[PDB]
DNA sequence: CAGCTCTGTACGTGAGCGATGGACAGCT
DNA sequence: AGCTGTCCATCGCTCAGTACAGAGCTG
């Protein structure tokens, strides 16, 4: 057999899960979908190498420096970035969870949202707002896209974002090169909410 | 018919793991 | 010269959401 986890079974990582990292006042929140089985083993965010998150904060100049799932826990005080995921379950991918486990999550992520009210709530991944926008705003669109969308988070001033998952299973954007474009619109957005404010 | 939701399926890239075998140094 | 075992370059295999077609349902 193949050793992804050095000595840790598969069954061991599906019991653990992610802390969030979160704080008040954050300019942004990253929305996972949920710990894939890297992230339960190590305990941080997006850690690579099947992950395309860390590459494009830098290649969007969203961070200064290339880091690592091992710095997250300094992006809220450094660059007023935190991190929470829409279900708390491990899973080796998004297709192993139910839609009540998402709706469940859902309920939880906008109580959480309405609790530290980021300037923006970043959905990373289409499939987790296809889901909240449902739940919370009770819209479904037939062409639901990318960027900005135009409902806040409900009794906040928290923008809704969505990006494409970071996650490298998605062949549509091979290449963390074909997702930075989102990175550096949600880089031109944070910008310009601290410009008027 | 015509919309809708639900399920099944196929899809590009770059990286860790395990297998392979050529290059090569240490020995006699 | 002949043998043997390690190193390590390299390779194949597997892995880390989204769009879309077609079935089933319903207005």
């Amino acid at each position: 057999k193949v050793d992804r986890f050095n000595g840790v079974s598969e069954a061991e990582l599906l019991t653990k899960t992610l802390p969030d990292i979160l704080t008040f006042n954050l300019d942004i929140v990253i929305i996972g979908i949920n710990p894939g089985l890297m992230a339960a083993y190590k305990g941080h965010h997006y850690p690579g190498p099947g992950n395309h998150f860390w590459k494009c904060l830098f290649m969007s100049g969203l961070s200064e420096v290339q880091l690592n799932h091992m710095d997250d826990h300094t992006l809220p005080g450094k660059y007023g970035i935190g991190f929470t995921n829409m279900v708390e379950r491990t899973t080796p991918g998004s297709k192993d969870l139910s839609s009540k486990e998402f709706r469940e999550g859902g309920r939880i992520l906008v109580q959480k949202l309405q609790k530290y009210q980021p300037r923006i709530a970043v959905f990373n991944g289409k499939c987790i707002y296809e889901i909240f926008s449902k739940e919370v705003f009770g819209v479904k669109v037939k062409n639901l896209e990318f960027g900005l969308q135009p409902h806040k988070i409900p009794d906040t001033e928290t923008l809704c974002y969505v990006m494409p998952s970071s996650s490298a299973r998605c062949a549509q954007f091979p290449r963390a090169q074909d997702k930075v474009h989102y990175y550096i619109k949600l880089k031109d957005l944070r910008d310009q909410l601290k410009g008027i404010e």
